[PDB]
């Protein structure tokens, strides 16, 4: 048995995105105070929405500990003889930003992103001995600011500092490293049972397994390689190119 | 005000690396019962290790949130007039799995694994449409099964399904999404001062910026062009290798009498 307050974690803006949790499985009776009343434990919700026909609904809490806390408690509570279905609604306004000098610090990169509007979190990403890897994320707090930087960094030239390098935006890809993939939610199919009829093992060398994994890790290296060759041409491109345009920075 | 108990979450193992924090500018003083004591509310620690001279310690909770509990009240929290800095232990025994068969699951990656020594955690990565990436991880309890399963896997054919697909396995890449850049922790050299000087703006059609910019992009379309060219390159290869593989299935089944 534990108690405590406030679940945010250091530099977490609140009632952001990541804690808005969708709801289904709800009666049809289901009113949007009834709603708020089931989340009552879970602190002053926020953007609440009820589709009362299709029995869903949109919350938002505190911090994303309590979204957590509220979905591990809630999910399958029978509610009118019915168990919920309690999921996170996903990050549409979620960016994954590229091409970052090294000195564009989480700061800086808030400070430029909320030129498009309301930022939740901007995440400069860095490595195992704390260096900047040139990649981040911005999280901002409606889909049509994130669209319009989505938009306007793909048409224009968007820079964050004085040397014009310009910033490569995406939408942020949604991945799941806590679920993945469990037994239950997968299809016991005839191509399930016949890749599964050999357990894992280390081929052999001199068999015919080997001779083909031999060939398959072959095609590995060949394709890393091939990657590495990649990298260092755009390194190479870069150098011939920032060697050009600072002696053509005396044209006009 | 708030109360739970048993923060773990569906499917979490206990006591994992995850769970596992750092704590340093403890008092040179220190014993390990005082250091497990300053731990006390966030339930029964496995692993405790305290280097006394150092003044640095590790413990163990049981879940993840408890961890992240434990670090968010005590860290800064004074001791013997000293802040204590708390942070995540790095898991020194993750490793990332590529070219997963799309039947692999989380409980197939764990069983083969285990080959290798106990395993903490194993996870089949999966896209927004819940469909299976052919990445993964598995964390092990210590660094010597996870080098073990580097090592081996890297040399051998490491093989998780009947088809002879085999496994690429690598050092899990630690990254932070949480801490990331803090202004704090960046040197306030010339470089910074002269890339900080110009404000964020777009660059304007027609200027040295915009054309400098415009090739930029040019050859973040290059990179994507090349990196195309690798994965046509390596389809053909692979349609190569398959046709020659089929006459090599029949080369091999004939010789066995």
């Amino acid at each position: 048995t534990i108690d405590i307050k406030s679940f945010l974690k250091p530099g977490e803006k609140t009632y952001t995105q990541r804690c808005r949790l969708f709801v289904g499985n709800l009666p049809t009776d289901i009113t949007e105070e009834d709603f708020k009343r089931l989340f009552e434990r879970y602190g002053e919700p926020s953007e609440v929405f009820i589709n009362r026909d299709r029995g869903f609904g949109f919350i938002r809490l505190e911090s994303r500990t309590l979204a957590e806390i509220a979905k591990a408690e809630l999910d399958g509570t029978i509610l009118k003889s019915r168990p919920l279905r309690i999921r996170f609604a996903t990050h549409g306004a979620a960016l994954t930003v590229k091409n970052l000098s090294p000195v564009v610090s989480n700061e800086l990169l808030e400070q430029a992103f909320s030129q498009f509007g309301p930022v939740e979190k901007a995440v400069v990403v860095v490595d195992d001995r704390g260096r900047a890897t040139g990649k981040g994320f911005v999280e901002f707090a409606a889909k049509p600011p994130a669209r319009k930087a989505l938009e306007r960094c793909g048409d224009g030239a968007f820079l964050l500092t004085t040397t014009p390098r310009p910033v490569i935006v995406e939408p942020m890809e949604q991945f799941d490293d806590e679920d993945g993939l469990p037994e239950k939610l997968m299809q016991k199919t005839q191509q399930y049972h016949k890749e599964r009829e050999q357990p894992p093992r280390f081929a052999q060398p001199g068999t015919f397994e080997f001779e083909y994994a031999s060939r398959w890790k072959a095609l590995d290296e060949m394709e890393k390689q091939q990657r590495e060759q990649v990298d260092r041409n755009i390194r190479e491109a870069k150098e011939k190119l920032e060697a050009e345009m600072e002696a053509a920075r005396h044209e006009h």
